[PDB]
C-alpha cells in the first residue's frame, strides 16, 4: 500500500538491518507523510530503536516503531504491573516509574526496557528475551551511538551534526552496514544498506516525499494537496499512474488506478475500512470494534467472524460453511491449544522460560523438544524415536545437524547469515565465496565450489537481483530487469532472448519467445485474467463470479467449460455447453463430505470414490468398482500395507522414512539399504536378485551392479551435469555431445568396433524444438529427416532413408509428413505422403477437455479411449475390428494395473499386469503378472531398462533412441514392458506414449495438443523437454 486511504498519507516501510543471533536484531524505517515523529534516521522516519515512553500528566504515552501512540493510566503508587492497553492488548507495561519500565510483547515473548533520561522521558535502553539474551542500547550526548549484543558483537552508530551517517558492525569484525545522507532541511535523502535496498528520497520543505528512486530504473514521483494528502503517483517508466480522491464528509476515499479502474473505500473514526467496492462493483464490508476486526463479509455474503478472550487474543474464528477454530493460550500469550473441525486438536507445552518442549498432534503423538539454557533447540525426538540433534556457532546459528541415522552435516555462516561451507555426512564439502564489485556498476559475485570440482558463478546487479549465472561448463544465462524489479528479459547461453511486457499495474501482458512470436494476456478492471492468446493465435476466454472464482472457460470452437463452487471453494460440478445453445453436452460432479473431503467423483465414463479415517488419510480408493485399500504405519503416516483384489503389499520403513523392506503375496521380501546421505546403495532378495548403486560427491547416480545375470553400468557427466557418457555391459558405450542450451547434438552408441554401430545427430531451432535428425549405421548415412515448426508445433517433415550398396548409397524411402491442427490447438490429422504410394493418414478425435477420445489408423482401424474425472485413462477399446481391449487401474497418479479385456467385453482380472510403485513415486519398483514377480532396474530418469526375475535373471532388455523410441528385441515369452519415460505408456496400435494428460510423439519430441495449464508449464506449449535424458514430465503438464 502506497497511500493510507484513511488519512491520505504516503507510506513507506523498508528493511534496514537484520543480524542473526539468539535475539535477532532487526531494524526498519517507516515513513508517513503527515507524521510528527522522529527516529534515528531523521524526521518523519520512525524505527525500532527510537521507541520511547513519555509522561503525560496521569498518562504514559508509548510510541511504537510506527509512531502510533498507546496510552496507559499511571496508578496512584506509580507502579505498573502487566498493565495492558485495549487497542493493542499484546503490549504489557510493568515497572516503577521511579525505577525503569518494561514493555512485554506477548506475540514474541521479548521485552523492551526503557530507562529515565530527562523531562519524564524514557528511552529504549535494552531489549531482551526470556532466556536473558540481551541487546543494550548506548546513548551519549542524546544520540544512540552503540549497541551491545550478548552474543558477542557490538554496533557503532556514527553521527555528524546530529545526523546518523553510519551503522557499523564494530567487534569482532569491522563492517559497514548502513550509510545515510540528508537534504538541506535534514530529511533522509539517501540510505544505502548492505543487505537490502539502496534508495534516494526527495522532499518538500514540510517533509512530504515527492520522489523516491532506486539504483537504476525505478523512480516514482508523488504529488500532494495542501493538506499533505497524496493525490497522484507516477513512475518514470509509466507504471502506477494513480490518482486519489477524498471526501471527508462521506468518509470515502476513491482510488483511480492507471488502467481505468475505480476502487472506493469507506472508513470509520479509526481510519479502518468498513466497506469497499472494487472496479467491478463487488462489495466487501467489515465490522470493527475499537481497532479489532470482529467480522468480514465478502462479495458473496460469506461472513468470517472473530471472537476474543479477556486477554485480547483471538479465541474463536467462525468460517464460512459452519466451521470454527478455537484458540487457547497460557498466561504469557503462547498458543497452547488449537481445536479444529473433525476433532483435530493440537497441544503445545512450554517450560519456565517459554520454550515449547512438547507438541501433540491430533493423533495424540508427541514430539519432544530439548533446549539449552540460552534458548537454542538442542534435540528433537520424533514419536517413532528418531532423534535430531543440533549445535550452534557463536551467533547461535546451526553449525552441525545430527540426523537420526547418525549422519552429521557441518555448515558455516558469516555474521550476515550467508552460507560459507557445507559438509555432508560423507565428508564432501561445498564452498561459497562472496565478493563485492569495487569498480563501476555496483554488484556482487557468488562463487560455488562443489566437491566434484565443479565451479559456478552467480552475479547480482545493483538491486541485489540475479544478473547472470555461469554453470560449470562456462555457459552463461543473463537476466534484465525493468522498474519495480520486473523481469523483462532472459538471455540463453546461445544469445537468444525472451522478452516480457507489463501494463501500467505491472501485470504480465506479453511474452516474446526466441522465434519472435508473442503470447498475450488481457485483464479486466479488477486484475482478473479474462483472455489469453498463445503463439498459434488460439484465444481462450475466462469468466468469474463475485468471489473471483473462474466459472467459465470459453474455447475458440464454441464450447464452454462451466464450473460451480461450494462455500469452501471446491469444484462441485463441471458442465460442457456449446454456442448459444445452453444444452449441456456432458456433466461431471464432485461430492464432498462434512469435512470438505472428496468422497465421490463421477462423469459419464467412470465413478471414483474415496474413503478416509480420523486422520483424513485415504484408506480406500475405488475406480469403477475396483477397490484398493490402504493401511498406514501408526507413527509415520506412510502406507505400510496396501491390498487390491486379495493381493497385499507390505511396506517397512526406517527412522528417516526410507524404504527398508517390501514384500508381495507371500513372495520372498525385497530388502533395501541406504547410506548416510539417504541414498539407496543396495536392494536384495534372498531368491537371488541384487542391485548395488553408487553416487557422485554431488549425489548424481553414476554406477550400477546387478548380481546372464550380470549388469555393469556407469554414468558420466560434464561440469554442467549433462549425461555425456554411458558404459553399459549389455549395450556398449554411449557418447553425447551437448549444445550451449544443454541439448544433445550428437549421440553415438558404440559396441566394440571403432566405427560407431549407430549414431544420432540433432539440430534445433530458436525454440529448442527438433528440426534435423540424421542417423548413421556403422559410419555410413542411414536416414535423414528435417521437420519444420509453425508457432511452436510440428507442421511438416521430410524423411529419407538409404541402403548401403557397392561404396555407394541409394534412396529407398522418400516421405513427407504434414500435421494439421484444429482451432483449439489439437492435432486432428497426420498425413504421410510417400512417392507414388498410397497416402497414410492418421485421424484424431477430441473432447472439450482436449483429451484424445478417438484415433483412426491409416488402415481404417478405429480405437476409443475413456477417461475418469481426473484425466486418468481407464479403458481402451477397438470399435470396428475384432481385437481385444484394455482396462486401466490407478492409485493416485500412478498407473498400477493394465487389465486385458477379451473381445466379448469381459475383463480378464486374473491376467492383470501390476506395476509396483512406492506410494507417490513414478519409478516402477517391480512387476506382478499371474503370480510371476519381476524386479525392475531403472536408469537416471527413472525408466525401466531391465526386468529381472526374483533369482536375478534378465528377461527383458530395453534399447531406445534418444527421444524415447523403444525397439529392443526380446524373446517371445519375455514379459511385456510398455512403460517408457516416467508417466508414459506406449499404445502399440499407434506408437504414441500416453502421458497422463497429453499423448507424446517420440519421433517429433512433441505432444499432440497444447499444454492444458498454459504458461504455467513453460513457454514451449507443444514440447516435451529440452534434453530427454535430464528432464522428465510424469504428467502431461
Amino acid at each position: 500500500e502506497p497511500v493510507d486511504i484513511g488519512t491520505g498519507d504516503f507510506l513507506q516501510h523498508f528493511s534496514v538491518l537484520s543480524l542473526p543471533g539468539s535475539l535477532p536484531l532487526t531494524l526498519s524505517r517507516f515513513y508517513r507523510s503527515q507524521a510528527k515523529g522522529t527516529g534515528i534516521f531523521g524526521p518523519k522516519w520512525t524505527d525500532e530503536w527510537s521507541c520511547m515512553l513519555t509522561v503525560h500528566g496521569n498518562d504514559m504515552h508509548f510510541t511504537n516503531h510506527e509512531g502510533v501512540d498507546l496510552y496507559y493510566r499511571i496508578p496512584q503508587n506509580g507502579i505498573f504491573r502487566d498493565t495492558a492497553n485495549s487497542r493493542q492488548a499484546y503490549y504489557r507495561l510493568s515497572g516503577d516509574i521511579r525505577d525503569e519500565l518494561t514493555i512485554f510483547d506477548r506475540r514474541s515473548q521479548h521485552s523492551q526496557i526503557f530507562s529515565l533520561t530527562d523531562n519524564g522521558i524514557y528511552l529504549l535502553s535494552a531489549i531482551h528475551d526470556r532466556y536473558g539474551n540481551r541487546a543494550d542500547f548506548i546513548r551519549t550526548e542524546g544520540l544512540l551511538t552503540g549497541i551491545h549484543h550478548s552474543d558477542g558483537y557490538t554496533l557503532a552508530l556514527g553521527w555528524q551534526q546530529r545526523q546518523l551517517v553510519s551503522i557499523d558492525l564494530a567487534t569482532p569484525q569491522r563492517q559497514r552496514l548502513v550509510t545515510c545522507h540528508y537534504d538541506k532541511n535534514g530529511y533522509l535523502a539517501e540510505c544505502d544498506t548492505i543487505q537490502f535496498s539502496h534508495l534516494w528520497h526527495e522532499y518538500t520543505s514540510e517533509g512530504w516525499m515527492t520522489r523516491w528512486r532506486d539504483t537504476d530504473k525505478t523512480c516514482v514521483d508523488i504529488v500532494y494537496d495542501t493538506l499533505g494528502r497524496t493525490v497522484s503517483t507516477l513512475s518514470t517508466e509509466g507504471y502506477f499512474d494513480d490518482q486519489f480522491l477524498y471526501n471527508d464528509d462521506e468518509k470515502c476515499t476513491t482510488y483511480l488506478d492507471a488502467e481505468g479502474g475505480e476502487t472506493r473505500y469507506w472508513y470509520n473514526g479509526d481510519g479502518l475500512v468498513t466497506r469497499s467496492i472494487d472496479p467491478l462493483g463487488r462489495e466487501e464490508t467489515s465490522v470493527w470494534e475499537n481497532t479489532r476486526l470482529r467480522s468480514r463479509t465478502d462479495a458473496l455474503g460469506r461472513t468470517t467472524a472473530y471472537d476474543y478472550n479477556n486477554e485480547g487474543e483471538i479465541s474463536r474464528v467462525s468460517l464460512p460453511g459452519g466451521y470454527s477454530l478455537y484458540y487457547d493460550y497460557n498466561e504469557h500469550g503462547q498458543l497452547t491449544r488449537l481445536s479444529a473441525p473433525g476433532n483435530q486438536v493440537w497441544l503445545w507445552e512450554y517450560d519456565g522460560k517459554g520454550s515449547m518442549v512438547c507438541l501433540t498432534d491430533p493423533q495424540g503423538r508427541q514430539q519432544q523438544f530439548s533446549y539449552s539454557e540460552h534458548g537454542d533447540l538442542l534435540r528433537q525426538i520424533m514419536p517413532n524415536g528418531a532423534t535430531w540433534r543440533w549445535s550452534h556457532d557463536a551467533l547461535h546459528q546451526v553449525r552441525a545437524t545430527t540426523a537420526p541415522d547418525g549422519g552429521v552435516t557441518q555448515t558455516e555462516q558469516d555474521i550476515l547469515g550467508r552460507l560459507l561451507s557445507v559438509k555432508d555426512p560423507l565428508g564432501y564439502t561445498t564452498q561459497f565465496r562472496y565478493s563485492k564489485n569495487h569498480a563501476g556498476p555496483q554488484g556482487s559475485v557468488e562463487e560455488i565450489r562443489r566437491p566434484d570440482g565443479v565451479r559456478e558463478l552467480m552475479r547480482q546487479n545493483s538491486e541485489k537481483l540475479p544478473e547472470s549465472f555461469t554453470d560449470g561448463e562456462g555457459n552463461t544465462t543473463r537476466y534484465e530487469y525493468g522498474a519495480f524489479d520486473l523481469l523483462t528479459a532472459v538471455i540463453r547461453p546461445d544469445g537468444e532472448r525472451l522478452a516480457c511486457r507489463y501494463d501500467k499495474l505491472t501485470r504480465l501482458t506479453e511474452i516474446t519467445n526466441a522465434e519472435g512470436e508473442h503470447y498475450r494476456l488481457r485483464y479486466d478492471k479488477a486484475g482478473q485474467l479474462v483472455a489469453e492468446t498463445d503463439f498459434t493465435g488460439r484465444t481462450l476466454t475466462y469468466s468469474y463470479d463475485a468471489a473471483g472464482r473462474c466459472i467459465r472457460t470459453t474455447f475458440p470452437d464454441g464450447t464452454h467449460l462451466n464450473r460451480q463452487y461450494s462455500t469452501t471453494d471446491q469444484v462441485t460440478r463441471e458442465e460442457v455447453a456449446q454456442g448459444d445453445s445452453d444444452r449441456v453436452l456432458s456433466c461431471t460432479t464432485f461430492i464432498y463430505d462434512a469435512l470438505s473431503r472428496l468422497t465421490e467423483a463421477r462423469n459419464n465414463d467412470a465413478t471414483v470414490t474415496y474413503e478416509y479415517d480420523d486422520a483424513s488419510r485415504v484408506t480406500a480408493e475405488t475406480i469403477n468398482g475396483r477397490r484398493t485399500e490402504y493401511n498406514y504405519d501408526p507413527d509415520q503416516d506412510t502406507v505400510s500395507q496396501r491390498t487390491t483384489a486379495g493381493i497385499t503389499e507390505c511396506f517397512t520403513r526406517g527412522l528417516t522414512g526410507e524404504l527398508t523392506q517390501w514384500q508381495i503375496d507371500g513372495h520372498t521380501p525385497l530388502t533395501l539399504e541406504h547410506d548416510l546421505r539417504g541414498q539407496e546403495i543396495s536392494r536384495q532378495s534372498e531368491a537371488g536378485f541384487s542391485l548395488r548403486q553408487n553416487y557422485t560427491p554431488t549425489g548424481m547416480l553414476t554406477g550400477q551392479q546387478a548380481g546372464n545375470n550380470t549388469l555393469q553400468r556407469q554414468w558420466l557427466y560434464d561440469k554442467a551435469y549433462n549425461l555425456t557418457m554411458i558404459s553399459d555391459s549389455l549395450r556398449g558405450t554411449m557418447v553425447n555431445s551437448v549444445t550451449a542450451n544443454d541439448q544433445i547434438s550428437h549421440a553415438t552408441w558404440t559396441g566394440s568396433s571403432d566405427i560407431p554401430m549407430r549414431e544420432e545427430r540433432f539440430a534445433y531451432d530458436r525454440n529448442l524444438n527438433i528440426t534435423r535428425r540424421q542417423t548413421q549405421v556403422n559410419g555410413v548415412p542411414d536416414s535423414e529427416a528435417y521437420q519444420h515448426q509453425q508457432h511452436g508445433r510440428v507442421t511438416s517433415r521430410e524423411y529419407k532413408a538409404w541402403r548401403h550398396t557397392t561404396q555407394f548409397v541409394r534412396v529407398i524411402r522418400d516421405e513427407q509428413t504434414t500435421w494439421k491442427y484444429d482451432v483449439n490447438g489439437r492435432l486432428v490429422e497426420k498425413l504421410i505422403d510417400k512417392g507414388g504410394y498410397r497416402p497414410l493418414r492418421w485421424r484424431y478425435r477430441w473432447d472439450a477437455r482436449s483429451q484424445l477420445t478417438g484415433l483412426e489408423t491409416p488402415e481404417g482401424e478405429r480405437r476409443e479411449y475413456k477417461y475418469d474425472p481426473f484425466g486418468r485413462r481407464i479403458s481402451k477399446r477397438c470399435t470396428n475390428r475384432d481385437r481385444p481391449g484394455t482396462d486401466f487401474h490407478w492409485n493416485g497418479d500412478q498407473l498400477t494395473e493394465e487389465i486385458p479385456v477379451g473381445t466379448d467385453g469381459t475383463p480378464e482380472y486374473e491376467n492383470a499386469i501390476r506395476w509396483i510403485y512406492e506410494p507417490g513415486s513414478f519409478t516402477p519398483l517391480a512387476r506382478y503378472e499371474k503370480g510371476q514377480l519381476h524386479y525392475t532396474i531403472t536408469d537416471t530418469v527413472g525408466r525401466i531398462q531391465e526386468l529381472l526375475t526374483e533369482d536375478g535373471t534378465i528377461v527383458w532388455r530395453g534399447k531406445q533412441h534418444l527421444w524415447g523410441r523403444e525397439e529392443g528385441r526380446n524373446k517371445d515369452d519375455a514379459p511385456s514392458c510398455r512403460l517408457r519415460f516416467p508417466g508414459q505408456y506406449e499404445d502399440e496400435e499407434s506408437g504414441l506414449y500416453y502421458n497422463r494428460f497429453r499423448y507424446y510423439d517420440c519421433e517429433a519430441g512433441q505432444y499432440l495438443c497444447a499444454d492444458p495449464i498454459g504458461l504455467r508449464g513453460g513457454i514451449n506449449l507443444y514440447a516435451y523437454a529440452p534434453n530427454p535424458l535430464s528432464w522428465i514430465d510424469p504428467l502431461g503438464l
